[PDB]
């Protein structure tokens, strides 16, 4: 689940729409979605659910960018899929370039100890995943 403040990219607007006013409104968008080729593609969203309010981590990545999720969501590691809450100041994840487009990998910056705050839920088409904070990992 993903914690209010995540901004989410849109390839069909191509502006930045926040996961809290998305699920909030359960506005009919679409959003950028992964597969196991590594190629995004752009899906619509069909389902808006809001998960309660929970513990969650921040990952910080190089260049400032970071990403709040339960330590249950799993991140798309160069190992296949893991747990958030087993991310340790050192474990590479892949986010999307803007200047490539294509997708990149980097090193994580610092790991943010378990917080509070609301989390929210979503269903992209079939491709379970979504591109938040530039970074990619499961819905």
């Amino acid at each position: 689940c993903l914690a209010e403040g995540t901004r989410i990219f849109d390839p069909v607007t191509g502006t930045t729409h926040r996961i809290e006013d998305v699920v909030d409104g359960r506005k009919p968008i679409h959003v950028v979605a992964a597969a196991k080729d590594g190629t995004l593609h752009a899906r619509p969203v069909v389902s808006w659910f809001d998960q309660g309010t929970r513990d969650v981590i921040g990952l910080r990545i190089a260049g400032g960018a970071i990403l709040w999720a339960t330590p249950d969501h799993k991140v798309l590691t160069e190992y296949g899929w893991r747990a958030a809450g087993e991310l340790r100041k050192g474990d590479r994840v892949a986010v999307r370039d803007v200047e490539t487009g294509e997708l990149r990998y980097s090193v994580i910056r610092e790991v943010l100890p378990t917080r509070r705050a609301r989390t929210f839920d979503l269903e992209v088409e079939e491709l379970h995943t979504l591109v938040a904070e530039g970074v990619v990992v499961h819905n």
